[PDB]
């Protein structure tokens, strides 16, 4: 047997994570000779290891459907990373005839699929593992972008663009300096989408503290100032893993808020988006939308192929902007991340390059809104109808 | 021949005072032979102070139609509240030819509306002054609602919404509260617009910290504790205005979350809205945007009336819901706080009640986005030409 199917969320959720579990569930079903039921993982890989499995073919296409555009993880998701436990996963998977583990998440995902694979192997019960891209952070290599990336950048990019139209406007006579503190606690890919706010028909001062750079605050109030001169006000996108001389810098951006008062009296204001920017499906990017669903699909048709332990991935071909679909062997994605390109950073050090402009905006391309009913997005809740348990508990 | 008008935003702005704006200066231009040139003041009533004045006439009408989907203060806001001013305004109307004084903010610029007529007609000098809503708060009275409301409204239930989808599907094993910190100092119509994030067919818990309710802690928890039990997790509102015994409580969001982790040990997420909150036109009221362009439009009608020392409102006439323009005196609106009914507060006092559902639901309604350009809004920037000085200047 071994032809159902499983499919878990890892990590943090993102805007569009669901758009890729349609994309795994509706190309599932088109199957049906080569896939036969198809479980996700309640609240992740922990579902697994508990057998609390959702019967995903209890929900209408419609409801299906609705996960295009529905934000955060529809089955729950986790942050668990064991002997023991693998062998379990695997006992779990034949107790449920389960021959195909799709696990949407980052990094360590891939590593997990890898694992999985061999280990099914060696106990007597092959399953094709593939791993289905997922992070905001962007820090996945190979492919050109991650699924989730693009609609955090969006975010964040018009949400600075709107920040600076305020603070300009209060700027004459009162507050002169935002401070917007936003994800990214070793990659500054999150940050640099703030710098898509200014554009060379519109420039926009936005001073980004990057954690790949080391703070450096007499030069920060050098770069603010400056801007605030030349400007008359100046917005400061700052990522939550920024440190200085020492290591970190509880918010950071009440932190940075401050440190421009006392440095240059400005008077401020400053925000924390938090969750907000990674679940912002009401204004995701249409291109990521479209790219996240993409991988889903991909992972399926590459799992009926033959294919096992790899990654679909994101190729740009062309930049109009241009993109197919590729595949990566997990074996060159396992550990080794996607680092922010060095020329991608201003000389200062304090915003994004033309080279990252070009990487970064077509990511954000395009609008795709969700249904609204009574004022609000009509976002879907599936019913996630538990499987009969079969085997004995698991701690 | 004392048929100018002069146009001025201020306090703090919205995401919609710029529809205002159009719906002044597009009503005014279509007059002509009772209003000649209409001016803006660059910065406010600072702007009639510095003789800083800008031609509207000279906007494309393309950029003044384009106001109607521009967040914040096109023309620049300040927070300004002697003889010597007053005189000053006189010389500079004066000096212009300027009988028509429209004046766009909240309740502080009501008063400051009210005095440039009281006084001014003692010192006789025709012109009449118009007082145009604006305000996030709410917090104007006789009209049913203000001008920048109902986007603030729907951007703060769109994402308690989102976060509250992100915080549910990771409450299993991570993180089980999200904080969301909004404005609002004295009134909690902002902090009410949470609570439309949950409804009968998707209830979803949502604990709102009012500037109305006294704080205790105590009966904080136990709401909280009572959510994450039925739930799982639980969306906590709260404006920056709210006070416990002493009155107070580096912000709101982080004080609130620590009390959730000490007394409940519960992982925990917040955020703070700040200036987002009031420039999210990328996510505005299409309701709002209406009723804020009505208000100018309006405004420009009864100047040409002949009217003196008041303001357009909105009438809500039925509820479906349906509404008018109206007209109330500035006396009955200066110095007057619009705050939360008690009716519309839950018995607990941490939630909100039908009667307050029935008033909130209309205003968010539908959704107007404005046009976009390389992944973000385009929104415009007025050429704003300056009007050539008359008079020697002023301190
Ligand atoms: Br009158």
């Amino acid at each position: 047997a071994a032809k159902n199917a499983f499919y878990a969320q890892s990590g943090g959720v993102t805007a569009v994570i669901n758009a890729s579990a349609a994309g795994v569930i509706e190309a599932a079903r088109k199957q049906s000779g080569k896939i036969g039921r198809i479980y996700a993982g309640r609240n992740g890989i922990i579902g697994a290891l508990t057998e609390d499995l959702i019967d995903t073919g209890q929900e209408s296409d419609a409801a299906i459907s609705a996960l295009r555009y529905t934000p955060s993880g529809a089955f729950g998701s986790c942050r668990y990373k064991n002997r023991r436990e693998y062998e379990r996963l695997i006992e779990v998977f034949k107790a449920h005839d389960i021959g195909y583990f799709f696990y949407n998440g980052g990094g360590d995902s891939a590593d997990t699929c890898l694992k999985v694979s061999q280990l099914s192997g060696t106990l007597g019960y092959p399953i094709q593992a593939i791993h289905v891209p997922k992070t905001v952070d962007n820090d996945l290599p190979i492919t050109d972008c991650c699924p989730g990336f693009g609609s955090v950048a969006k975010y964040i990019a018009v949400s600075t663009l709107e920040a600076s139209f305020d603070v300009a406007s209060m700027s004459a006579t009162s507050t002169k300096v935002f401070v917007l503190e936003v994800m990214g606690r070793h990659a500054g890919w999150i940050a640099a989408a703030g710098g898509l706010a200014s554009s060379p028909e519109r420039e926009i001062p936005v001073v980004i503290l990057f954690p790949e750079i080391s703070f450096d605050k007499q030069k920060f109030l050098a770069k603010v100032d400056s801007c605030v001169k030349k400007f008359g006000y100046c917005s400061v996108v700052v990522s939550e893993g920024v440190k200085g001389d020492d290591g970190k810098f509880g918010g950071v951006a009440p932190v940075v808020a401050s440190m421009v008062k006392e440095g240059l009296g400005l008077k401020y204001h400053w925000g924390v988006a938090d969750y907000l920017q990674r679940a912002a499906r009401h204004i995701a990017s249409k291109t990521d939308v479209e790219q996240a669903y993409a991988m889903g699909q991909a992972a399926v048709e590459f799992a009926v192929q033959g294919h096992n332990s790899v990654m679909p991935t994101i190729e740009r071909i062309s930049a109009p902007y241009q993109w197919k679909v590729g595949m990566a062997q997990l074996s060159q994605v396992a550990n080794v991340e996607k680092m922010m390109p060095e020329n991608f950073i201003t000389e200062d050090g304090f915003g994004i390059t033309d080279l990252c402009r070009e990487y970064l905006a077509p990511l954000i391309e395009g609008e795709d809104y969700p249904p609204y009913k009574d004022g609000l997005p009509d976002y879907v809740r599936l019913k996630n109808v538990a499987v009969p348990k079969k085997l004995s508990g698991f701690t």
